[PDB]
C-alpha cells in the first residue's frame, strides 16, 4: 500500500567532523556543537552532534525519510564504537526557551509566522503519512527568529497535557491528535511560554476535558486567534482543523498582524569563510 522509501542514509567519517563545545546533557545522549567538512569539497557546515541502540537508529530512519524547510532533518551517521548522528545545527535553540527569554522582544508578525511554519511542516508530516505524537513548543527549533523546524521524533511512527483526549483514554494518535498539540503548542507561544494546566496533576487532565475545560484565552490573543485554538480541541477529532487550514488561517492573519494579537509595545521590537548552512549544501 505505501511506495517505496528511497531515501538515503548518510554514512560519515569521523574525520570528517569535530565536535566545538556542548550543547545538552541527557542520560540517553550528550549533544555536540560541531562542524562538518565533507571530505575535499571546501564547506564546513554547522552541525549537532549526538552521542548516546535500536532507539538512535529509528531516530536516524525517520529523519533522514523527511525532506522539509519546516522539519529536522539528518545530514548522516557514523558507525564509531558509540554510534553519532549528524544533524542540521539550529543555533538559537528551543522556540520555548527562546520565547521565555525574549518575550518582551517578540512582535505579533514573529508569533504568527512561527505558526505558518509550524502549520506547514506539520502538513508535510501528514502528506508523509506520519504522526508526530510529541508536538510542543520545547520540540520546534530556532534556526534564525524567521525561520523555525519541527524536531524530535523520538515517538514517531508521556505528555498528558499536551495530548488529546483520544490519545490520553485509547491510546489512539492520528494527524487529527497532532493537531490538538498544534493548538496547545500555539497556547504555549501566545502566553510567552507559560506551562500548561500548571499546578494540576496529569490524572485530572482526562477528567477535565472530558467535562468540557480547556486552556483560558491568553491575554495577547484576540478571539480570531483563541477560537482556532478551542477548535483544535474538540473531542470529535473530524471537527478539529486540517494542518492545510491552519496554514491558510495564520497566513491570512499575518497579513495583518496587529488586528489578532495585541502586544504591549507590538510597533517597535576564527575562519568561517567556507561555512554554508545545510539548507544550501545539497547532494
Ligand atoms: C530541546 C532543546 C534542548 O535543550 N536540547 C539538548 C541539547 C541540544 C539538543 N539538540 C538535539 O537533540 C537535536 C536532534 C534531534 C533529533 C535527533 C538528533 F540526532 C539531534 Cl542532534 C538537534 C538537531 C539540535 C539542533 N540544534 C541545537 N541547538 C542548540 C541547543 C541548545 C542551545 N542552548 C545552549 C545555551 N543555553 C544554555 C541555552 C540553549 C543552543 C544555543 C542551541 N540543538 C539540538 C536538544
Amino acid at each position: 500500500g505505501e511506495a517505496p522509501n528511497q531515501a538515503l542514509l548518510r554514512i560519515l567519517k569521523e574525520t570528517e567532523f569535530k565536535k566545538i563545545k556542548v550543547l545538552g546533557s541527557g542520560a540517553f545522549g550528550t549533544v555536540y556543537k560541531g562542524l562538518w567538512i565533507p571530505e575535499g569539497e571546501k564547506v564546513k557546515i554547522p552541525v549537532a552532534i549526538k552521542e548516546l541502540n535500536k532507539e538512535i537508529l529509528d531516530e536516524a530512519y525517520v529523519m533522514a525519510s523527511v525532506d522539509n524547510p519546516h522539519v529536522c532533518r539528518l545530514l548522516g551517521i557514523c558507525l564509531t564504537s558509540t554510534v553519532q548522528l549528524i544533524t542540521q545545527l539550529m543555533p538559537f535553540g528551543c522556540l520555548l526557551d527562546y520565547v521565555r527569554e525574549h518575550k518582551d522582544n517578540i512582535g505579533s508578525q514573529y508569533l504568527l509566522n512561527w505558526c505558518v511554519q509550524i502549520a506547514k511542516g506539520m502538513n508535510y508530516l501528514e502528506d508523509r503519512r506520519l504522526v508526530h505524537r510529541d508536538l510542543a513548543a520545547r520540540n520546534v527549533l530556532v534556526k534564525t527568529p524567521q525561520h523555525v523546524k519541527i524536531t524530535d521524533f523520538g515517538l514517531a511512527k508521556v505528555p498528558i497535557k499536551w495530548m488529546a483526549l483520544e490519545s490520553i483514554l485509547h491510546r489512539i494518535y492520528t494527524h487529527q491528535s497532532d493537531v490538538w498539540s498544534y493548538g496547545v503548542t500555539v497556547w504555549e507561544l501566545m502566553t510567552f511560554g507559560s506551562k500548561p494546566y500548571d499546578g494540576i496533576p496529569a490524572s485530572e487532565i482526562s477528567s477535565i476535558l472530558e467535562k468540557g475545560e480547556r486552556l483560558p484565552q491568553p491575554p495577547i490573543c484576540t478571539i480570531d486567534v483563541y477560537m482556532i485554538m478551542v477548535k483544535c480541541w474538540m473531542i470529535d477529532a473530524d471537527s478539529r482543523p486540517k494542518f492545510r487550514e491552519l496554514i491558510i488561517e495564520f497566513s491570512k492573519m499575518a497579513r495583518d498582524p496587529q488586528r489578532y494579537l495585541v502586544i504591549q509595545g507590538d510597533e517597535r521590537m576564527e575562519d568561517m569563510d567556507d561555512v554554508v548552512d545545510a539548507d544550501e549544501y545539497l547532494i
